[PDB]
């Protein structure tokens, strides 16, 4: 489940940028 900024706004292109808006693969970032 993606946070409140990943819904229509997933900004993580990879787990590297994922450490910026989240800490793990929400339901949209990488696997
Ligand atoms: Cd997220
Ligand atoms: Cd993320
Ligand atoms: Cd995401």
């Amino acid at each position: 489940s993606p946070c409140q900024k990943c819904t229509s706004g997933c900004k993580c292109a990879t787990k590297e940028e994922c450490s910026k808006t989240c800490t793990k693969p929400c339901s949209c970032c990488p696997k």
